[PDB]
């Protein structure tokens, strides 16, 4: 029979065939307590143990989320959305295995996004029962407290530290380090790769010094820790705490005694306050998120990038080519899902003070000016383009290069992608082109399969970026092949060589953005 | 050789030039001295003499400060006036080809020097090559400049300001009632200037007086729609009335502010008149241009939307380095003797010495839209930026701007951009084509080979007096030859214009669109 004695006890999963072939597929087993009773709100502990057999054969709990529903009914909406049912013994974890069961494949853990708020590994599209066929390696899928049940942060209290949602991955990829050779993995070989949130905790995780014996090498899809919106500062996230106090009715008297009423009360109590709880929030606000706790991060990450105490090894980030048009439809004035979305001049003016609420109507106008510079006006195309572009280079695309270039000083191999393919069977409109989050299809390998209607061309793509997401993760170098495919140069500051991945011509070329993102570096800091 | 004008009879030398000979007539008087009690004022029409004018030298120059920075420099000194100063000054010279022509059409040349300095007396503004290649007829002016011809009290018509264009406007009525008698024709008669005259024609074009005495129009690097051309009339009034503190001179009236003035002798006028501008920038015109209600009716800029112009045919034009001329007065770091490699800072302070009252946000907005090099090792890249962020806000793109909305109105606009550098610059070579030596290849200096020109600075010269005089007889500046480019007309959609050097002349497309493009639509913002 199919059972696997952990260090901790023992589970099984299930036999699903793929392809014509076959995996291991254990699905949602536990590597920490249920964080509920006595124990929520602060970093998890190592679990126990376990006398019955654990039946880790169906998706575990979806952490709670405040569930997003403006566009009820839509595919590209309720796509994101968790899977399963909502709660707080939500820490789980699914691992997929090649069969036969390997000898020391190469183990990649990936990372969920959803803004440090939203998100479940239990998604259709986070799923690696064809990474583990395809490539022949262990695929881990882990499941954090998201928003303010592993982000609330109260400095130095051992109550409410902060991070806790990152101490979750950071025990979760304790679990693999522990035993993940009873199911064939090799822990020396381990690749983390995460997108939007988990990228973001993917270049945590190259600070946090606890981690840095518990990975090999690191993948950043759309997202870096140099984002304006990744870490939130100390003295406005301990604060974000007394307002939430504030807000569930509870008079200070100190700073501890506090904590037990935020506890009491129901979970989707404080999570319907995770809107309030930022004044002037916009669509990419993150009201709760890592932070400086002193123990999961010593200092600000800009501050540890700078002086290179980081960990020295090889990583793979990228962007895609239209990151900003997916935060234009939720809020955005003259933004729809099923019209074409023409604007004028000023629709992108009060299309900047949604995204840029405090900033000098000065830094507005050097904004607009500087994507302003047409290469056809009486296009009108143009504005809508336009602040696709403003969104997503200040958030994704400049962060992502920017961190690269500085993580690529201190000598280690670094390789830059922009995805430029749009997926046939995305549902939503053409104007928001190759969005945010839709890249990942391609990732984890969905085009390989023919009964979802996924075209050759895409499928070939789909094998293409498969391929190098393993070589990179087992060797160092996302090379496809040698002898007919187009070498992946290093990045480095000076010639900045970057691969492009869409389906017309996989090209080399160099300085992604750099007219735009100067605007973002030099300049927009000095306003 | 004696001729008669409608006020008496000049008498003129003869210039043996080219092997054939054309007439001069130096110093013609087309207006009564304005001296004593007709200074600050108008200029009066000119009266009969009753001996002949003896127009056989170059007459005094308007009383101006000489540039007195390098001394024994040539480059410095070469637009410091070679006669005397003096008041009487309102005189006009003219060069005729001989034989004497039918109907030669006349060029009229403004000199430049920011309002307040040049003549007519300069080498570099000599006519007498361009009447005998081209059998054309050159006319050069003086006019009053500084406070002695711009002086501006709005409304009183003791110094009601713009007098030193009113010497420009009397001296174009005085050639179309004379030249006919010297052999031109008084309806085709084409202006051109440069940095100060190209503002005075830019000026021209706008004032219904001047409607009737000139036909078409030239611009080298000048336009009325410079940042410097035209002061509005609220600090225009405040030049005046410190200009009177400074001589002594606050009373309650400004019949008696302007009577001890008048009284005052020249150079006590002239030697402060660096101190009527708190913020003096090296291209402070102390006193220059007004909106006096006789000259302009309102500020140029809304004539030239509203529409009210003389509508006709206009030849526009600046160099490369129209900036680098000034570097060299008041930002540190630059220097004539040393190849001027500043940093970052001596950058800003540069910008803070040319645009003193605009914000720090905007200092460092002109700053990061200046840096995008083309290659970051270059150490002589922030020497550049400078030289062009006061090229382009002063001359380039107030001029591509000029002639973008003139040509909207339905008229024939030709753009040109001359790259050359002289090879007789006495410059160093880091300043490149500086700003004002357009003039010597314009008036075909070159041409007389007794002189250290390249052949290529001679065909040079050669070509743009051709194509300057055919755009004055034909309309637009052909070149009757088959290899040679047939220069466009400028419009607003596709922008064309031609550039000038020595290994050929190619046209190109929207002439520093990008740079311009911060200055029109983002500049004006901080
Ligand atoms: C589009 C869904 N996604 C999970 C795809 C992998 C990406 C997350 C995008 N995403 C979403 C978001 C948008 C729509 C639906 C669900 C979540 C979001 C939603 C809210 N209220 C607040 C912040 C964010 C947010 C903040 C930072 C980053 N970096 C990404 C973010
Ligand atoms: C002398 C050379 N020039 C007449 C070219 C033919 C150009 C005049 C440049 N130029 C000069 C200047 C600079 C150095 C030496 C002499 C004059 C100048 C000097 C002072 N104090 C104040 C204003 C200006 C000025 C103002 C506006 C414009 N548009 C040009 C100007
Ligand atoms: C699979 O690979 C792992 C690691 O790649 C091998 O384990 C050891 O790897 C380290 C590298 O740091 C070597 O120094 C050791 O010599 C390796 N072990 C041995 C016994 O040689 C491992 O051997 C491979 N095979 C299995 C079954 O794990
Ligand atoms: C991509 O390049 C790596 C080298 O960086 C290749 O790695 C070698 O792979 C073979 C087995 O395929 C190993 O025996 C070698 O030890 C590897 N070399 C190393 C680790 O330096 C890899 O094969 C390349 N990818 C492909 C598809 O050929
Ligand atoms: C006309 O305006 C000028 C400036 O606009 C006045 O002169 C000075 O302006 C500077 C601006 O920084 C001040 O620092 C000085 O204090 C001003 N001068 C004096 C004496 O206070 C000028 O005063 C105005 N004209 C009149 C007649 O007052
Ligand atoms: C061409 O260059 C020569 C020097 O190489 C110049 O010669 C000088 O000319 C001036 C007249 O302006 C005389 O006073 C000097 O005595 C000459 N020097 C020598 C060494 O002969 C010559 O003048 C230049 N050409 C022109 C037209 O000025
Ligand atoms: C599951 O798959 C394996 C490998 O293909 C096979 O040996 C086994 O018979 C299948 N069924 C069970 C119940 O393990
Ligand atoms: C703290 O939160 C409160 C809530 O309104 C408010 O004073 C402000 O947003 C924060 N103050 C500081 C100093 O961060
Ligand atoms: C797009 O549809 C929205 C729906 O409310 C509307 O507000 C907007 O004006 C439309 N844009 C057009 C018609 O260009
Ligand atoms: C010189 O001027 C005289 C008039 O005095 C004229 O007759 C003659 O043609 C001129 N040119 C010469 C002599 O070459
Ligand atoms: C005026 O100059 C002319 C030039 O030949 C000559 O008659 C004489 O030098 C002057 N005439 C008188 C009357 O002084
Ligand atoms: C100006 O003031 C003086 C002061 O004595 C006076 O005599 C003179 O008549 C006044 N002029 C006018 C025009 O008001
Ligand atoms: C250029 O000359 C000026 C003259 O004072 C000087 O201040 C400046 O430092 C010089 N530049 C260099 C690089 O020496
Ligand atoms: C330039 O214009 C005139 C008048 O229209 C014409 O006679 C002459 O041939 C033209 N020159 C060229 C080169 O076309
Ligand atoms: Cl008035
Ligand atoms: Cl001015
Ligand atoms: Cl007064
Ligand atoms: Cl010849």
């Amino acid at each position: 029979d199919i059972i696997i004695a952990t260090k901790n006890g023992k589970v099984r999963g299930m036999n699903l065939t793929v392809f014509g072939g076959t995996v291991t597929a254990f699905l949602g087993i536990p590597y920490a307590q249920p964080p509920l009773g006595r124990l929520r709100f602060k970093k998890p502990q190592s679990l126990t143990k376990w006398s019955d057999i654990w039946n880790a054969t169906k998706y575990a709990n979806s952490c709670c989320q405040n569930i997003d529903q403006s566009f009820p009914g839509f595919h590209g909406s309720e796509m994101w959305n968790p899977n399963t049912d909502l709660s707080e013994d939500c820490l789980y974890l699914n691992v997929w295995i090649p069969a036969p069961k390997p000898k020391n494949a190469t183990v990649l853990i990936w990372i969920y996004g959803g803004g440090f708020q939203t998100g479940t590994s239990s998604l259709h599209v986070y799923d690696g029962k064809f990474l583990a066929r395809v490539e022949r390696v262990i695929v881990v899928s882990m499941n954090y407290r998201v928003g303010a049940l592993g982000f609330l942060a109260l400095p130095g209290n051992p109550e409410a530290p902060g991070n806790m949602g990152l101490f979750d991955q950071q025990l979760a990829l304790q679990w693999v380090q522990k035993n993940i050779a009873a199911f064939g993995g090799n822990p020396k070989s381990v690749t983390l790769f995460g997108e939007s949130a988990g990228a973001a905790s993917v270049s945590l995780h190259l600070l946090s010094p606890g981690s840095h014996s518990l990975f090999t090498r690191a993948i950043l899809q759309s997202g870096s820790f140099n984002a304006p919106w990744a870490v939130t500062s100390l003295y406005e996230a301990r604060n974000r705490t007394l307002n939430l106090a504030k807000l569930t009715g509870c008079s200070r008297e100190n700073e501890t005694e506090i904590i037990k009423c935020l506890r009491n009360k129901d979970p989707q109590e404080i999570l319907l306050n995770e809107a309030f709880v930022v004044p002037y929030g916009t669509p990419l606000s993150v009201n709760f998120g890592p932070t400086v706790d002193g123990d999961f991060l010593t200092d600000m990450p800009d501050i540890l990038l700078e002086l290179g105490q980081f960990k020295k090894t090889q990583i793979l980030v990228g962007v895609n080519k239209d990151e900003g048009t997916a935060f234009l439809v939720y809020g955005a004035p003259g933004f729809s899902k099923d019209n074409n979305s023409i604007i004028t001049r000023k629709e992108f003016q009060e299309g900047l003070k949604i995204f840029f609420p405090g900033v000098s109507e000065f830094g507005k106008e050097s904004i607009l000016f500087h994507y302003t510079d047409w290469v056809d006006d009486q296009r009108p195309e143009n504005y809508r383009e336009a602040l696709g572009d403003v969104v997503g280079d200040y958030n994704f695309i400049c962060p992502a290069l920017e961190f690269t270039k500085k993580f690529s000083e201190w000598g280690n191999n670094a390789f830059f992608y922009y995805f430029e393919h749009r997926s046939s069977k995305l549902p939503w409109p053409e104007w928001m082109g190759v969005m945010h989050g839709y890249e990942i299809e391609f990732v984890f390998g969905l085009p390989l399969e023919r009964r979802d209607n996924y075209t050759k061309a895409e499928e070939i793509l789909s094998r293409s970026i498969v391929k190098r997401w393993a070589n990179f993760a087992k060797y160092g170098n996302p090379n496809e092949t040698q002898n007919n495919s187009t070498s992946w140069p290093v990045f480095k500051s000076t010639e900045q060589k970057y691969l492009t991945l869409n389906t017309e011509s996989t090209r080399i070329m160099t300085k992604l953005r750099a007219q735009q993102c100067r605007f973002w570096t030099s300049f927009f800091p000095k306003v």
